[PDB]
């Protein structure tokens, strides 16, 4: 496990967000209900919405966008997303949902979470089947829609882990929290994959987690691994959308 050089980069960077969110109620509030259970918002989505409340950025959004469920039928229901003319409150992002909290505070982040969905080309689902997008879309929806003309998309994959570390540690330093993916591989290649964010580091070179699962065993992890409770683990086909900050 490589580690932070303090010569180049922060000696550490401790957590970031100060969210604790997740994919159901009431961030999923205004996402349709289906009679296998209300429509979920998409890891994707979650963690998309905790990094720009982090910025409280953009005010408002651009233009205007529909997806719709199910996926790619002919007549399914539309769920639509007017960034234009959409002026986020940021205010009432509740650090967490857990407790009570007024509606006001429930539609705050139920329409981040709606965009964030809606301009990734949220493939929509239930709370069995799940949400899911594509990260490369993701990078693409936040330049279009939220104005983002430096977030950009890039796989693991090109990067030898020095390279790859460098920037995760140069942008945590910036203070830039980072959309990342990772896959977990299946015992018949039935993979099982999610999107989280990094939000710190530490002088042992571990890295903070926020999965997005309303807070539950976040906490720093190896980069290599990212194992949660030893449930998942995910090493494949590691990617992440940087460029995202005022």
């Amino acid at each position: 496990v490589i580690k932070p050089d303090p010569s180049k980069y922060a000696a550490e960077v401790s957590t970031l967000l100060t969210t604790t969110w997740g994919q159901q109620m009431p961030y999923n509030k205004l996402l349709p209900k289906t009679k296998k259970g209300r429509l979920i918002t998409g890891c994707v989505a979650t963690a998309t919405a905790q990094v720009l409340n982090y910025f409280k950025y953009p005010v408002r959004g651009i233009g205007s966008h529909t997806v719709h469920y199910p996926a790619n039928d002919p007549s399914g229901t539309a769920i639509s997303a007017d960034f234009g003319n959409t002026t986020y409150d940021w205010a009432n992002m509740k650090d967490n949902y857990s407790g009570n909290y007024t509606e006001a505070e429930a539609n705050a982040v139920a329409t981040l979470m709606l965009h964030c969905g809606v301009a990734s080309e949220m493939q929509y689902g239930g709370p069995n089947e799940g949400s899911g997008a594509y990260m490369t879309d993701c990078a693409a929806g936040l330049r279009t829609y939220f104005g983002f003309t430096d977030a950009e998309y890039i796989t693991r994959a090109n990067y030898t882990d020095e390279q790859w570390m460098d920037i995760v540690f140069s942008e945590l330093t910036k203070g830039h929290p980072l959309i990342y993916g990772g896959v977990s591989p299946g015992s018949m290649g039935q993979d099982a994959g999610h999107a989280f964010v990094i939000d710190g580091y530490n002088k042992a070179g571990l890295v903070s987690v926020n999965w997005g699962w309303n807070g539950d065993v976040d906490g720093y992890y190896k980069i290599d691994l990212l194992n949660p409770g030893n449930m998942y683990s995910f090493t494949a086909e590691q990617d992440m959308v940087r460029g995202v900050y005022g």
